[PDB]
């Protein structure tokens, strides 16, 4: 699952001068329900 | 002719504090069709 604390969202920077700042921020998370659950295979050099 | 690209606008900038900036910004041009369908003399006695 994709544990998220803070979705993506839209930015309301102070923009104090000619320029205009924009900012994209989020929070993301990995959760796993058991280890066992799934393998990982790593590759090696054949013989 | 006046080329004018960014009319002005009163933009309120940020505040930082009891600052409470305020800007007026202008973007405009000139434009002449030839330079010899006007004319200029200039004022010089010496």
């Amino acid at each position: 699952t994709q544990m998220v604390l803070r979705a993506p969202k839209r930015t309301e920077l102070a923009k104090d001068g000619s320029y205009e700042k924009w900012m994209i921020e989020m929070e993301v998370g990995l959760r796993h329900r058991n280890p066992y659950a799934s393998g990982v295979l790593f590759t090696a050099a054949g013989k």
